[PDB]
This record gives C-alpha cells, sequence and structure tokens, in this order.
C-alpha cells in the first residue's frame, strides 16, 4: 500500500544483513513481526494497535488460548502466535522492560532481544522485522534503546553455532526514529 524506503542497509560480521527503513511494519512480507507487548498480551498503542488491526480478530483468540496454556507473559520473554491475516507468518511477542534509574533495565532489554531472535530460531524464520522497541510506554531514551538493541542482534549472531536469521528490518515511521537507527547502526558489526 504505501511502499517502503531503504535508508541504510549493513552486513554483521558472519552475513546477516540489518536494514533501516521507513514503512508501516505491518505490510512487510516477512516470515515474522515482533509485537512488543505486557504481561497480558495486549495490543495497544500505535504499534500494537495496528498489528491486531491487520492480523484481524482472529489474533485475539490466538493470544487468549495462548494465556489459557502459558499463563502471563513473563518479562524479557517472548512467545509466538501465528500472523494470521498478516502478510508476515508469525507475530514474535516480546514483553520489553521497562526503562528505569539502573543499569538492569538495559541487561533486561538486551535479555529480551536474545529471547526473541532465540525463539524465531526455534520457527527457522529466515527474516523478522522489528518496529522501534523500548521508546514509547517503556521510556528508554532513543539511542541507549537503539545501541542496545543492536548490539544485541550483533552479539547474539557470534553465540551461537548458526542462525536461520538472515535479514533483520527495523520498520520506523518517523524521521526521528530512522535518525537514531542510522547512527547506532554504524557503530554495529
Amino acid at each position: 500500500f504505501q511502499g517502503f524506503t531503504i535508508l541504510s542497509k549493513k552486513t554483521l560480521h558472519l552475513g546477516q544483513t540489518l536494514y533501516v527503513v521507513n514503512g508501516d511494519l505491518t505490510e512487510v512480507r516477512c516470515d515474522a513481526v515482533v509485537h512488543p507487548t505486557n504481561g497480558t498480551m495486549s495490543f495497544a498503542g500505535q504499534v500494537g494497535g495496528a498489528i491486531r488491526a491487520a492480523a484481524g480478530a482472529g489474533v485475539d483468540a490466538e493470544v487468549n488460548s495462548y494465556m489459557s496454556e502459558h499463563s502471563q507473559l513473563q518479562v524479557t520473554k517472548a512467545a509466538i502466535t501465528s500472523g494470521h491475516n498478516l502478510p508476515s507468518k508469525w507475530i514474535v511477542h516480546v514483553h520489553s522492560p521497562n526503562y528505569s534509574n539502573a543499569a538492569t533495565a538495559t541487561d533486561a532489554l538486551t535479555q529480551t532481544i536474545r529471547n526473541a531472535l532465540t525463539l524465531a530460531d526455534t520457527k527457522s524464520i529466515k527474516t523478522i522485522a522489528f518496529p522501534s522497541i523500548g521508546s514509547g510506554n517503556n521510556h528508554f531514551p532513543k539511542h541507549i534503546a537503539a545501541q542496545t538493541i543492536l548490539q544485541a542482534i550483533s552479539a547474539y549472531f557470534m553465540s551461537i553455532m548458526s542462525s536461520s536469521i538472515k535479514e533483520v528490518y527495523f520498520v520506523l515511521f518517523d524521521q526521528e526514529s530512522i535518525n537514531v537507527y542510522n547512527a547506532e547502526l554504524i557503530n554495529t558489526n
């Protein structure tokens, strides 16, 4: 519908490629999209509302059933459901931490990203699209969040034998967040 622009692309040491893209996360054709959420797996805010709108009411049944079987999504943890009417096959729901005046806030965000990627590997996901995580309701400053997330991804790929994940897209809707991710990608290797 709206289309996309690729503002930056960078390949990491062992060949995974990260992209900073302007567009609508729910329009990307990829294996998985990331849904930052809370312990009750709500679809709230700009990103969560858009995901639910595009996925359709069918996702509600699946998320509600997931909680019947698995209880709430604990902080830093991830869970996968189908994407329903989304053009991506899976939704990776992640419970990101809130920012706090402690180094533990960035550690927890690192673990959230590591857990999301690890779970995505279990499905042999090849391409995965992230919104800007941690900025917004979780209140991380934008640069700190982007640094933490990009470094967690770089470190993930250097901490496993191999991964199915070949491409990671940061799909951002505002110039401010594009500028932040573009700047931090330069320091991501």
